[PDB]
C-alpha cells in the first residue's frame, strides 16, 4: 500500500497532491551510490539502512540517477512510500545516454528508456522521469537538445500508449549564462514540451543572500514559466560545513510562488565533499556536520502554497544564431527497432560492439557516403538509418564498401577481430530494406 504517497500531478506550473488538493513542494536530496552504476533501490539492505536517516533529514523526495530495470524495486519503493517519500528518476545510465559531443537518438537509448519506464511506472510515489541531464551544457553543443526533445516526446508517447499512470517527463539542466534562457525557452517551445524543468543550481555559496546570489534574478526570469520549475540540485561547497541558508530563501514567500522547491546534492559523501553522511568500513552511516544544517533548514522551511481548487480560478523557439544557439526545431524521428533489426539480417558485413568507432567511421566515411547514418541537430537533417545502433551504423558503411569493391568473396574490407561475415545475409523481416 502506497496510501501515504498519493500520486502527484501537474496543473499549470505547479505540482499538486492528487487526493488532498494541496500544492506539493519538493524537499529533496540526491541519492546515488557511485551494471557499473549501483542501484541502491534494488538492494533492501542499503535502502532500509538509509531511509531512517533520510526520514530524520526531513526529505519528501529523492533524486536517483540510475536504476537497473532487470531488478525488483518494490521493497525499497514501498519503504519510501511508508515515510511519505517520492522519487525523481533519470531514464539514462552512464553508458547509455545521449552523448553531448556526438548526439544521437537511437534504438539502443530508446530501449533503455522504455525498460526503465516498464520497471518503475506502477509506483504511485514515482514523481517524474528526467529524459536528460545537462546534455547541452554550453554554447558549443546546443545542437544536442533536439535529441533530448525527441526523447521527451517518445518517452511521453510510450507512457501515453500504455497501461500506466501518465507520469510526467521533464529535463534537468546546468547553469551556463549564455545558454540558460534559450534552453528554458526551447524545452517549452513548439509541439513538444518538457512536463517540468529542474536546474542544477549552485549560485548560492556559503553565507550569501537572495539579492547577491543571483537567486532574485533567476526567480524573476522564471516567473510565469508555463511548467513546474525547481532546483534539481543545490548545495555549493565553498564554506564547510555547508550552511544551507539558501533553503530559507527557496521556501520563502517570494521564491515559493515561482519554484516548487529543490533537492540538495547529495546524500553520500564520495571524495567530492557533497555528502551529508559517510558510509564507514562497517557499511554503517556516519552523520556529517552538513546533515544537521540541512535538517534544521528543511524543518524551518514552510512554503506557502495554494490549493488546486483555488489555482484553477505554443511558444516560439529561439532563433538559430551561429556560435550561440543551434538547436533546430525539427526533431529526429522516433527510433524504429524493426527497421534497424533488418540490418542484422541482411547486411553482409557485421561488427560486434566495442576509440575505434571514431577511427573506423573516419576511415569508412572517406570511402563511402555516410549521409544515411548522420544526425544533424543544427540543420534538422537526419539520415535514414541515423536512429540505428552505433554497431548497425558502422556495419552498414562496411557492408557498403564490401559491395562497392565487388569482390564477392566474403572478405569484409576492414582488418579487425570484431568484423565478421554475416551468414544470415545469404538467406532469402522486410524487403523494404535499403
Amino acid at each position: 500500500s502506497f496510501e501515504k504517497t498519493p500520486a502527484i500531478k501537474i496543473v499549470g506550473n505547479k505540482f499538486f497532491d492528487s487526493e488532498s488538493g494541496e500544492q506539493f513542494f519538493i524537499k529533496g536530496i540526491a541519492y546515488q551510490l557511485q551494471t557499473s552504476y549501483i542501484d541502491a533501490l534494488a538492494d533492501p539492505k542499503i535502502c532500509l539502512r538509509d531511509i531512517p536517516f533520510l526520514k530524520m533529514l526531513g526529505v519528501n523526495t529523492l533524486r536517483v540517477y540510475a536504476i537497473d530495470p532487470t531488478k525488483s524495486h518494490d521493497i525499497c519503493m514501498e519503504a519510501l512510500s511508508a515515510e511519505g517519500m517520492y522519487v525523481l528518476l533519470d531514464l539514462s545510465e552512464p553508458d547509455i545516454s545521449i552523448n553531448r559531443e556526438n548526439p544521437s537518438w537511437d534504438v539502443h537509448i530508446f530501449e533503455r528508456y522504455k525498460s526503465v519506464i516498464d520497471a518503475m511506472s506502477s509506483f504511485p510515489n514515482l514523481l517524474g522521469y528526467f529524459a536528460g541531464n545537462e546534455v547541452t551544457n554550453d554554447h558549443t553543443n546546443t545542437f544536442a537538445s533536439p535529441f533530448v526533445k525527441a526523447a521527451i516526446r517518445d518517452a511521453k508517447e510510450y507512457i501515453s500508449h500504455s497501461n500506466h499512470r501518465k507520469i510526467p517527463v521533464g529535463y534537468s539542466t546546468n547553469d551556463d549564462a549564455m545558454t540558460r534562457d534559450n534552453l528554458a525557452r526551447y524545452f517549452v517551445c513548439g509541439d513538444v514540451k518538457a512536463d517540468f524543468y529542474g536546474i542544477n543550481m549552485y549560485e548560492w555559496c556559503g553565507y550569501s543572500t537572495y539579492g547577491t546570489s543571483g537567486y532574485r534574478e533567476r526567480t524573476k526570469e522564471f516567473e510565469g514559466y508555463p511548467i513546474p520549475v525547481f532546483f534539481s540540485e543545490f548545495g555549493c561547497n565553498l564554506v564547510r560545513p555547508r550552511p544551507f541558508t539558501e533553503v530559507s530563501a527557496l521556501y520563502g514567500n517570494k521564491m515559493s510562488s515561482v519554484w516548487s522547491g529543490g533537492l540538495a546534492y547529495m546524500y553520500f559523501e564520495e571524495e567530492n565533499e557533497y555528502g551529508v553522511v559517510k558510509i564507514n568500513d562497517n557499511d554503517g552511516v556516519d552523520i556529517l556536520p552538513d546533515f544537521k544544517n540541512l535538517k534544521k533548514e528543511f524543518a524551518k522551511a514552510d512554503p506557502k502554497g495554494i490549493t488546486e481548487e483555488e489555482y484553477l480560478t505554443s511558444v516560439e523557439c529561439p532563433h538559430i544564431a551561429v556560435g550561440v544557439w543551434e538547436a533546430n526545431e525539427k526533431l529526429p524521428e522516433t527510433p524504429d527497432r524493426s527497421k534497424c533489426a533488418c540490418l542484422d539480417e541482411i547486411l553482409p558485413c557485421e561488427i560486434v560492439p566495442f576509440g575505434k568507432y571514431e577511427e573506423y567511421f573516419s576511415y569508412l566515411c572517406s570511402k563511402v557516403d555516410c549521409s544515411d547514418i548522420l544526425a544533424n541537430g543544427k540543420t534538422g537533417e537526419y539520415g535514414e538509418f541515423s536512429d540505428c545502433s552505433v554497431e548497425q551504423k558502422l556495419s552498414l558503411q562496411l557492408s557498403k564498401l564490401y559491395c562497392k569493391i565487388g569482390a564477392n568473396d566474403r572478405h569484409c574490407p576492414l582488418n579487425d577481430k570484431n568484423v565478421y561475415f554475416n551468414l544470415e545475409s545469404l538467406q532469402p523481416c522486410k524487403n523494404v530494406f535499403d
